[PDB]
Parts: C-alpha cells; sequence; structure tokens
C-alpha cells in the first residue's frame, strides 16, 4: 500500500547489473514488490535509464510473454549521476527521490552495490541527505564487512553510530532462508528432532559450502582474502549457529539472533591444528577451466599463499554441544556443487545387530537440490534379523529474491547482527592474522577432486565415520 | 539336508483343511520346506490322500502350471484315521512314521489342529507313543490357551511336565513377523527412535485390531469367549510388549521373550473403569451381514452379554512407561479393517509457533497394507514459519507361512511362553471373572461404525489427543 | 587507591539513618571499602556532620573498642544542605566533590535513597552537573520502581535517557547473593543436579518469602502498593529468574541477565484463577500487634482491599519448563520468617518400595539460617527394604553490605535491568490492574496464621504434593 | 514355631569352627534365630559336643555376662561322626535329626563347610537320606564353585540335577548385604540419582576390594586359584551387577538376581590387554609379615606367577552402560584395608567456572566404616564465584550373620544363581585359561604399597580422571 523506493547505490557496478536488476525484474514480474514502488539506480558514471536496460537486459531473462511488463517495469526506474563522496550529488539525489509520487512520505530502501572502501563515505552521507522523516530507511550492506576484528569493528561502529540494528540489513547471497526455515520448524516443531539434538547423540556436524569452479577471471579480489573471509566466518558460521542454537522465545527476529550470538559467544578461538588449508592446482585431464590452476591466472600475484580450500573443527562449549565438532568443510573448485548440513548420530548403545549398525545421519541439503532425508536403518526384507542403511526423505522465488522480500517486509533474522558479526570476526581473527603473518604453504589438490587429503584424515581425527 | 515330518492332528477339520494344507502347499511350493519333509494327515474318521485332496484344493488356490508339483505334493503325504485317545492308534501312527524313508532318525513336528478340549490326552498319547528319539519334537499349540488362569495354568503345567519349553510353540495367527521385525530393527538398531522411546516423549500408546466383519455362522464359538481372549488377551498384548520392551542382549529367541515377560511381569491388574465393552448390532441400512446383529445369529444364546468390541487402557510400571497409556482397542464389525500401533508423542516444551503444531505420531501398521510412517510438521511450502501435519515413511510370503518356518528353523521367538502367557492372564483374569461374574451389558453399536463412542471418551480422557 | 565518592541522595531520610550509614559503617569497619574513600550526605534540612552521628549512632551498632575507627570513619563524612529540584544546590554539591583529596578524578556513587516521585528530577539534575568527567558514576535506585508496566517504563525510559545500563545499579534488599552464588555453583558446577534441572525430573517449584510482622506504623505507605508490587514482583520473580534460568555463557553480570531476561521473556501474563490474594486480621488471642489487623492500623484507608499475601502460580512456557509450576507465596504477618526456594522432584518411574518413597526435594534456603539441604529417601537400617525420608545438608557481611560492595566492584549481576524489569512489569500489569479495577477482597486470615487455606488448595490443583 | 535343625557339615574343620559356630552364637543370643533351631555338626574325627565347646569357645569372644546364655545354646547342640562318603554315616545322621523334638516335621538347613573336591558325594549323600519330607531343605556351598567355566558348569549341573534354584544357597562372605541395599535404595527410590545412573553421566565405575595383609600361612591353598578367582570373580563381579543392574519388576530375589545375570549377559570375555596382574614382594623396611614376599612363603611353589593383585577394566555393552569402564581393582597385602564403589561422573558440560570444576563422584564404601558420601562443588565462602570440592554424607549384625539370616529367611536376593554363575565364568574363562597356559610374570610390588603402577596406568588409560 505504501509506496516504497528502491536505491541501488552504484548501480552502474557489475553486481548491480547482473544480480540486483535482474532480482527486482522477477521480484515486481512475480508482483511481489509492493504497487508503489520506484527503482532509483545511482552511479558515478552519467548514464540513463534506456543505458542502464541496455546492459542489464541480457541477464533479466526476457521473454516475448512479458514485454509489457518489462516496459512497466522500466517506467518505475530511475538514474542519478553523481560522486559517492560529494555531498552536492546527495541533495541532488535527494531532491530527486522528493520529486516523485509521495516520495517524501515513501518508505526509502538503499541497496549498497558498491566496493566497501567507501561504505564510511556513503554511510555519512546518505544520514545526513536522503533520509525519509515518514517512512523507514533501511540500507543492505554487502559483504566484506571488514578483514579482521578490528576493521570489521570500526566499519560496524561507524554505521551503528550513523544507523541502528532495525536499519542495517547486512545480507548473506548463500542464506537458502527455506532450508533454515526448513531446519526451524524440524527440530523445534517436532518432538522426534527434539531431545536427539544435543551431545548424548549427535557424534558430529559437517557444514558443507563446495563449488565446481574455481576463480576464473576474478582471482585478484579473492586473493586477498581468501577462504576462510569468502565463505567460512559468515555463511557456513551463520549456519552453525542455526543448527546449534536453543528454541527462542519465539519467532522474532531478534529473538532468533539472540540465540545464533548466545551459540557464538560460545565458540573458542580457532587452532591452527584443527585448520586444514588447501589451494587447487591444474588438472592436466582436464578440458576447459580445469587444466589452469589458481596460480594459472595471470591476475592472481605470484606464489600466493591464499587458500581456496579450509575445513575447519569449531566446538560449542555450552551443554548441548560439548565436545561435538563442527566441521566446516568449504572450498572451491572441488568435485561438485554441494551445501549442505549433515549430522551423523552416535552408535546405538549396545549393538543386538553383529555390528551391522551404521550410524544415523540427517542431511539438510540447500544446493543444487533441496533435501531433507534422514540415513537411518531399516529391516531389510527376507526372513533374516539384520538392519539395512536407507534414505528416506523427509521433505518459488530463490534465496536473493526471497531475501530482498525480507528487506521490504522487516524481517531481520536472516541477516547477521553487529554482535553477531563481532563474535563471528573474534572466532576467527587469531588464525587469520597468523596465516597472514606466518604464510604456512596451502596444501595443494587437483581441480575437480574432493580436496586435500588432510581433511579427510581431519574428519576422521575428530570423530567422523564415513562408510 | 535333515528329514522332517510334519504330523497335521485334526486334519478333517476346518482349520486344517482351511488354513494348514493351503499354507503347506504354499511352503512347498514356494521352494521353503526342507527337501525331505513328510506329510501326516491324522484324524478321527476314515480318510486317504483322496479324500483330503478332494476336500482341499479349492482352498489351495493352485494353477494349471504346477499341477505337477501339486502331484509330487500328494504322492509325499499320507493319512492315519485313529481316535485322539486310543494308545494303540497312537502307536500305529508311530510305526507309520518308522514306515518312511529315515522316518525313525526324521524330526517330527506335531500340530495341534484339534480342539482344545481334548489336548490334555493327546499331548499325554504323543509323549508315550509318537515322540522321536533322534529328531528333535515339537508341538505347536492352537489357541484357546484355556478360558482364565486357573485353566490355562493347568495345561501349561500339564504341557510343561510333558514336554520343554524349547518344544512348545504356542502359535498366533494374527502375528505379521514381518512388521515385529520392522518395529524391533527401527527402534534398537537406530538411534533417531531410541531416546524418544519412553515416558518423557510418548504420550499414548494405541494398539489397534479392528474387523470389519462379524461373527456370522461361527458365533456361537466366539460367545463362550468374547473379544478379549479372542484378541486382545493374546495378540494385542503381544503387540505392546514388542512395543514396550527393553532391548534384549542379542537377537536371541530367548533373550526377547525374557524381554516380553518383564514387560508383562509390571502390568497391574485391569480394572473395570479402564475397560469399555461393547456389542454390534444390526445396521438396518444393510448391504449384507451388516442387516444382521450379533444377537440375530441364531447360534447365538438369547440375551448374551457377550462383547465383540473392547477398548482397555493398559499401564507399564516401570521406568520407560510409568504414566503412559496402553489403549488396546479391537472390536469386531467395525468400519474398516485395521491392525496398527500408534504412539502420539507430546507436545514440544515451548510452542513458537502460535498453537498450530500437533502431536507427532509413529505407526506402523500391521494389515492391510504394511506401513511405518511419522506424521511429523514439515515447513509449508510459501514465504512464512506455517507449520503443517505431514505423513512421511519408513518402510513374500504371508504371516501363517513365516511363522510354521518358525517352527521348522526352531526360531521360538515369536511364540508365547508359559510364564509370559501367565503374566498374560493374570492382567485380565479379574476383570474377566467380573465380567462373567456381574454380567454387564455391553453398549450396543450399529454394524460398520467405529465402535461406541465411550471407546472414544475413555481415549481423550487417558490422553489421547485426536485431532 | 582510585578515590571514590560514596554520595547518598536524601541523607535525612529514615531509610539513610537506618540502614544506609549502618551498612557503609560496617563496610569500612571491616576494611572492604577503598581506602581513599569519602562519604557525602546531602538532603533538604540543615545539617552537619554532628547531627547525622547523633541521629545514627543507635543503629551502627558500634563498640567502645573501635571508637577510635568510628571517629576515623565520621572525619571522612560531609554534609549538604540542597533542594532536590534546585540547580544551584547541585552544583553546590560538585563543587563541595571537587573540593576534596583528588576530588575531580574520584570515582562517583550516588544512593538515590529519597522518596519515589522525586527521582525524574534529582536524576537529571545530577546528569547536569554532579557528574564526574574521569572516574566512573553509578546510580544506585531504591524501590518502587514504577507501579505498573507504563510508570516504570517512564522512569526507565528516562533514567536509560540519561544514564546507560553500566551506571544503573537497581537495588534489591531482599537478595541474599550468599546463597544465590551457592544456587548457581549447585546447579552449574554440578552434574549430580544438572541433568535433573528440568520438566522430565521436577515437579513444581515453590519460591517462599514469609514475615511474622505486619504493617506496624508502615501502613498506608504498604497500602498503595501491596505484596505483590512489594515482593513478588521484583525478589520473587528474580529468584524464579535465578532458578530457572538456563547456563549462562560465562559468570558475568551481562550473560547471567540475559539469560535472566530470556526466562522472564517466556513467562505469560498471570491470571486471575492463578492468584490467592490474602489480608491478616487481628489474631484474638494474640500477645502483641497480632491482637491489630491490617485495617487496625489507623493509618491504613478504610476498606482497604490491599493484599498482605499473594500465592501465585507462573508457568515458563519453555522447552526446560513447560508445564511446571511455579508457586510464588509471599505474605506478612506469617507463622514464620523464611525465604527458601523448594524443589520437589517427581515420583520415581516405578514404585518397587510399595508407595514408601516420597517425592524428592531440595531446599536452598535464604533465611533465617541459611542452608542447602535435599530431601532423598535412605534405607531405613534393620533388616528390611523400608526407605525412610532423610535431610541431607550440602551446604561474611550480610546481604546488603555485600550488595554495596558489588556496586562498588562493578559486579552488576545482582541488579535487575531495564528490560528485565520491563519483562518483570508485563508479566504482572494485566493482574494488578484487575485488582485496583475490579477491587476483589483479599481472604481474611489470623494474624500468625500460615495464610488462607485458598493458597494451599492452589497448591495442590496445580501439582504440589505436601506430606 | 516351625523347628529349624542347622548341620555344619565338616564342623571339624578351621571354616566351621572358626566363622560359623561363632556366627550362630551371635545369632542365637541376640535373638535372632527361630526358637526351635537345633545345630548338628558333623565331620570325620569322632569328636563331641564338649570337645567342639572347647576348640570353639576362644573364638565365641562371650562374656560372663551372657555365660549362662552360653550353655543353653550349648544345649541345643549335637555332633555326629561320620564319613562324607559312606550311606551308612548319612543315614545315622538322618536317624540322629529324627531323634529331636518335631525332627520330622523340622526345616532342614545344610552348611556345607567342607573341602569342595567332596561337594559332589556329599550333596548326593543328602539327597539321598538327609532330606526332609516336610520342611524345607536349603544347602549352603562354600567357595571355590570351580575353577573355570568346565568344572563349574559341571558342580552347577550336578546340584541342579540334585536340588532346585530354591534350595541352592551359594554364600559370599564379602557381601555386606547392609550396603547393597543402601545402594538399591539410593539409586531406585530416588530421582536425584536416577537419571543420572547412565553413559550419558557417568564416566567410569571403580570397583576396589583391597586387603592390608598377604597370605599369611596359607599361601599354599591361594596359588591354585589366584586373586581373580578368589574374588574378583564371584565379589567385585556382584558388586558390578548390583551397581549396573537396571530397576527390577519388584524386590523379590527372583526380580533382582534376573536383573544381575541380565547384566552378566550384555559383558564380553575378558582381554589380556585389560588386565593388569600382580604379585606382591617382601618390604624391607616392614616390620612384621611386610618383610615376607609371596614367593617367601615356603608353603607356596618356586618360580609361581600366581597373581595376589588385579586390576580389570570391564564394559557392559548395553543400552545404559556402552562405553562406561568398570575398573575392578583387588589385590592382597596392599596400603589400606577398603572396599567400596565410586562413580565418577562426567564433566559438566560446559565450563563457567574456568577449569575449577572436578569431576563429581558417588563413593559407597562398604568396608571399613560403611559410609555413602558425594563429592560434588559446593560454593567456596567468600567473595568469588570459586567452587571447592566437598564431602557431603548421603548415610547391626554383621554381614555373615545377616547372610545366614537370609538362608533361614528365605531371602535369596544376595547368594549367586546357576546361570549368574555361569556368565560370570563365561567372562573369565579364557582369560584364566591364557593366564594358566602362557603363564605371565605378574608385576611385583612392594608389600603395603598401592600396588602396581601398570594399574594406575591402566585406570587412566581406560578414563578415569584422579586428582
Amino acid at each position: 500500500s505504501d509506496t516504497h523506493i528502491f536505491i541501488i547505490m552504484g548501480a552502474s557496478g557489475d553486481l548491480a547489473k547482473k544480480k540486483i536488476y535482474p532480482t527486482i525484474w522477477w521480484l515486481f514480474r512475480d508482483g511481489l514488490l509492493p504497487e508503489n514502488t520506484f527503482i532509483v539506480g545511482y552511479a558515478r558514471s552519467r548514464l540513463t535509464v534506456a543505458d542502464i536496460r541496455k546492459q542489464s537486459e541480457p541477464f533479466f531473462k526476457a521473454t516475448p510473454e512479458e514485454k509489457l511488463k518489462l516496459e512497466d517495469f522500466f517506467a518505475r526506474n530511475s538514474y542519478v549521476a553523481g560522486q559517492y563522496d560529494d555531498a552536492a550529488s546527495y541533495q541532488r539525489l535527494n531532491s530527486h527521490m522528493n520529486a516523485l509520487h509521495l516520495g517524501s512520505q515513501a518508505n526509502r530502501l538503499f541497496y549498497l552495490a558498491l566496493p566497501p572502501t567507501v561504505y564510511e563515505a556513503v554511510t555519512k552521507n546518505i544520514h545526513e541527505s536522503c533520509m525519509s522523516q515518514i517512512g523507514w530507511n533501511r540500507i543492505i550492506v554487502e559483504k566484506p564487512f571488514g578483514r579482521d576484528l578490528q576493521s570489521s569493528d570500526r566499519l560496524s561502529n561507524h554505521i551503528s553510530s550513523l544507523f541502528r540494528e532495525d536499519q542495517i540489513y547486512r545480507i548473506d547471497h548463500y542464506l537458502g532462508k527455506e532450508m533454515v526455515q526448513n531446519l526451524m520448524v524440524l527440530r523445534f516443531a517436532n518432538r522426534i528432532f527434539g531431545p536427539i539434538w544435543n551431545r548424548d547423540n549427535i557424534a558430529c556436524v559437517i557444514l558443507t559450502f563446495k563449488e565446481p569452479f574455481g576463480t576464473e577471471g576474478r582471482g585478484g579480489y579473492f586473493d586477498e582474502f581468501g577462504i576462510i573471509r569468502d565463505v567460512m566466518q559468515n555463511h557456513l558460521l551463520q549456519m552453525l549457529c542455526l543448527v546449534a542454537m536453543e528454541k527462542p522465545a519465539s519467532t522474532n527476529s531478534d529473538d532468533v539472533r539472540d540465540e545464533k550470538v548466545k551459540v557464538l559467544k560460545c565458540i573458542s578461538e580457532v587452532q591452527a591444528n584443527n585448520v586444514v588449508l588447501g589451494q587447487y592446482v591444474g588438472n592436466p585431464d582436464g578440458e576447459g577451466e580445469a587444466t589452469k590452476g589458481y596460480l594459472d591466472d595471470p591476475t592472481v600475484p605470484r606464489g600466493s599463499t591464499t587458500a581456496t580450500f579450509a575445513a575447519v573443527v569449531l566446538y560449542v562449549e555450552n551443554e548441548r554441544w560439548d565436545g561435538v565438532p563442527f566441521i566446516l568443510r568449504c572450498g572451491k573448485a572441488l568435485n561438485e556443487r554441494k551445501a549442505e548440513v549433515r549430522l551423523q548420530f552416535h552408535d546405538v548403545a549396545g549393538d543386538i545387530f553383529h555390528q551391522q549398525c551404521k550410524r544415523n545421519e540427517l542431511v539438510i541439503r540447500v544446493q543444487p537440490n533441496e533435501a531433507v532425508y534422514t540415513k537411518m536403518m531399516t529391516k531389510k526384507p527376507g526372513m533374516f534379523f539384520n538392519p539395512e542403511e536407507s534414505e528416506l526423505d523427509l521433505t518459488l522465488p530463490d534465496a536473493y529474491e526471497r531475501l530482498i522480500l525480507d528487506v521490504f517486509c522487516g524481517s531481520q533474522m536472516h541477516f547477521v547482527r553487529s554482535d553477531e558479526l563481532r563474535e563471528a570476526w573474534r572466532i576467527f581473527t587469531p588464525l587469520l592474522h597468523q596465516i597472514e603473518l606466518e604464510k604456512p604453504k596451502p596444501i595443494p589438490y587437483i581441480y575437480g577432486s574432493r580436496g586435500p587429503t588432510e581433511a579427510d584424515e581431519l574428519m576422521k581425527r575428530v570423530g567422523f565415520q564415513y562408510e
């Protein structure tokens, strides 16, 4: 009902032209955005709505059946050209927004789709210039959230001195939000999985994020950060919080993020003896990009110690998870594209089936195909007592569209908080400093393989049983 | 490899010609019996193998493809005519076995398919004359096992003074042996269902055995015993033992029957305030037998207070099942054929889903259409935290063939023991004495219904939350 | 070192001269305060240090041995005469504080011991002038913290707009801090009482606070608040939070108050059917004040429905405490002085001792005679299996001295938080509004009795088994 | 009434005159024996009541006050001289017993206090001649119950072919029967110790039986058996059964021995890698027998590897005790006399006390100075959250008198059964056969020390945390 404005900061950027504009396109096409919604593209380069349309339509996946809808979408679009650290551009932007249908009363939604080196300046100018005095104001902040505990604290302190937590929306591109809700309903609305969700029954927790592609083209951008900062400290650790949390007081966003930050407070700093780092190398038997390793990219500096694979074992030190390993295994250039939560349960206390029993498993897969199945054992049909391992299944805008829909709706549950981010960086900062100080050489693994075998050895050591 | 003999006592009886000969037919046809197996029918009236063929073939369900195999099977059988209480006849039958290929060294298997009023004489004569000195001897005792604690005690004392527990096989026609193994493997090989199998999680247990037909023709025989002795005293109580048993020390038959009798030893005597007794009456809407009531059968004595339906709540007072109701609901002429084990779980402690969750259920249906499925809630596809109830499935000679194969193989796990049988009557004897002493009037219910609503009121009172 | 200043707001009040001067005197006498500490009294009446001496010496309970040390303590005292709502008075008080040894660098602590209506002006004036620019500043706020959710929210919002939670110290005079630490260590450092601290084992929780004396003198002031607001809203509910809290992430003050707030957030509003209200009436026999009832006090308004006793059942609707009653029983003019936490455990699952077992209890008595004892069953010596009830013991400035020491050391664990207080008032606000709207008549009970019988009936109804 | 006869088989032996006659003295002196109790000594040497008096009075420990009652006890006694393998002597004994006041109607109770090589003939002669046709018959059998599985099965099969389990009373001199009942009431009547009695909480179980003296003169008798067959196979393993048993269906003896044998069936055979065997050596610094080693005894054969100390770790592979070690530590000539049960509990999940908490323990000391106490952490009084470990106590004929009283009363709970003994010998037979075949050398330890250090290393290896 209320009129809204979708503000794309740095709309000329690659991310804005490939993932955000198509994602508001698909959201307006499906009728999910509020009826009165305006898109204002703001960047440094002087462009028009026609230029943005021309440069973004290939990624729109447009069809001839909806050219009228496409024209309606682009009639709601607007562009303002200005520097990110020049105030005059910001009051020009604010005057443009006020020069709209109920622009002053409109709810303003900022998306910061620009390099993080200017987040300070952009947030400083937005607070003084482009706020709305009637409707709410919300900024979407993209990763990276700094690289250390100190930098993350300084950016978070700046933003929280300007905004409040109700206005900060730190987005996580890899959070499905549907399998997360499946997790919460499964382990919180069912008594089957309630009492068994603790130390006494679960042996280990494996949180996986594999990508079959390396760092083609954009290897220099990945070099400065590494796979830990890329995936593990934010996405896999948020999945750890969702898996290991206590039952919240309610399904409110704050009541869930409190449980997540409480789980984070129980995790101690990472020790390097529980970390296996890998770096993919070219495959001689490959066909395309498989024949080029991480160091083969001309944008990667020579002798780069950046790891494209990492397996890290964490321990949530509370009553429910003390001593249970949490193996965060993520890496690039692996054999498949997988992202799942895997729980191995303990062997049954007292075996009457002559060591034929296997550990029960509960897998919550997000990528490529969503599934929730339990690998438990049922009796093999016949005339004889032996269990057999059987896979039993227990289970549409994608993750990004629904995340933007949460930002519109104000559901901040699936976004990392400030204290949550501080604990997430506290867990990993000493290990990252040690890695970037000593520069230990990562274990090379072949492109398309399963990663270094030392990661498998570490998983064996911590108490993981693989068939 | 070793030769076997299958002795059918009372082969001229209805039970033999209707259930036994087809069952051994299906066991021999499927190539499951030992190759050297002899069948020796014995009854009072003078018959031959040809007479048995003429009276039995329509119930064989044979096909023209296997008429040669049928001829081979009937060239293997034999008949002996003699009284059940004459030593000379038993000596003749023993000689008849001795006049067979390796007959003296054969394993002898006696099935008691004759009225229980003469078991006292028949077992005595069998022990006196027909016993085997080399091969094992096994007798299969058909229900009824007496009418109360005293009659069952005297019969069991006689049989155990003659034979040992390794030789007694008290058969349960309604026991699947397929879903029982599924139960044991499900709850004993899986940690998913291990910790939750107790008071803290399971709210109530429903053990159901319904039949869509009444007591046509043979209602007079049912009159003297009633539905309690007919189904509930033995079959439903064995199912209760299998559900409530502790994990045995091994998969041995004795190690399982010890747990069964231990479970029976902690069930108090049945009180009349936990029992709902009903009698099916005609459904004037008719259709067939439905328009004839229990008392409308001329074979039933006038003014018969025999209950064709019974709902009884039992409490296994031990550390695992204290306070958890065990509702045995069995009846005749009900709405459908069903035999299932249903476990309601408690509501989740602390509801963050606005009273939308329902009690989880684990259902182990024995017949028809064997299945093991849990009613647990998944996330409703959509946009919000909405739980919806979903049925998730977790799952070949019939039961009688697999039970006769148990007697052949010596597996005595699914047969009731003497101490187990004595505990079964100590739980039901006071109630039955009260019923046939005071002679209460059962609540009449229409043919084809779900039973008297007083049973539903009883289940609701004891803690069964029916949605 | 690090010189301190202890500013006692309201130096002429009864609370000051009767409890605060003795407490700080005992703190210095025991050598517990920092060596450099100054006590600056401030009130409206023109007084001196000698007037403070003459008005407060009866209550120091001093001895002639330490009269020199008493003189030393009074040599560190001072008085400032100024109105509570005069800016010049606070300016001269700030100048007086600066006119001390290392005064500007001193840590300032203001004890607000003045009537509730004046906090609004006093906090504002203190924040305007009397703040310290170098050392820390802390305020100690005496109850009442408003009369309902609205008044408490107003006062808390004012104070939080002025001060931060690190500076607000809401004092609870009834909180032992010695048996509370014993409770936390007992239930968090021991595996004996760890697993059993949940629904599955605990039947009901009784939190008790009884006084043997009535409302002599201070009767009209008690009239406007009632026993609920006086004791149950703050002290008994904090005891409930301590009993029902999960294990905090650490022993830090914030980590404990977070668990306390999470416990409070899981408690629904109090219903009038779970409340029993009593009002003590004069015991005809008596000896003294027992002859005088609540309305017999001339200062109590006629026809007062104020309850001097209250029994309230609370339910913490979370995973650990769903369905477990929390019976808060507080009252005045009862049979004995008592303040204890009593935990009844369930009956043992399966009784093999012929119903001779009583429910196990864990009692943590705070006053009188601080003790921790559990009532479990031990075998009666002899030749028989006859268990018998046995009491087994499981277990220094007073509570107020250690509470002021907490404010000096900054240990804010034992002080209620703004959100904690908001939740506490949210729980009780509808019930109190109904009480002072409908004006129910409390059940009159004899002075020196155990309270109205309806409280015992309520405990019996909710599941309390009294031997 | 119901006249009783106490037959001491082999009354001329050391065991009778040193332990049994004083025990019946103390039983009749305290008025615990039935009033019509006759004592009949029977052995080879031609003796009289006066001679038994002369040889046994020094061990009677009587007083001149009760010297009058002494004759009354000796006025009920009688003696028969006969060989143990002569039917004429046993017929004479039967006639002598029949030549008593209501001797034919009397209850006959035989004590077998004669060498085990003669038991086979003695039991046969008793069953042939001396059995009672009216009252009950009970035989008390002394250890050893054979040397291994084969001999024990032979003896038990012989006795069971002669007598039934209601007549066989296998005595255990070291079973207190007083602290065992305390343990049962503690863990079965209380929920404080109920849910914590499993894998999830208990880390290890230590079963101790120490003696400060070595083989004094009877080293030759101990040489053929060893400390395993001496104490560990029978007494410590019965303690293991009592600790690890599930809650019986009742307090009946049969229901308890059923659980004991069920626990025994869940114990795998002992492996030599979980066994530490020791042999004590003389201590130069000693004064008396401490200076003489095991091999220094002339009655001990030269080059004897008989173990006088043994530390053995067992595992009860069932649902409640999977992976929990059961360390049986017994030895002779140790530092102190002790026989206790110690249960170490796991570390609390999540330490908020900075690695200060120690594992909770529950100690049930049987001898000396019977006591039950828990070592659990309570807060150290002061100004800090630091717990301290404290010992909190949870707590008359001696053990042998109460055991004979159990035999008289028919309480068979504390006597080992046939199948119990079968499982007990099955557990230890492979290890003992390996010991007697390979003949390993035990680790020498100093007389009066704590035992070999390898035992401590084994306890630390299996999971025992020593402070």
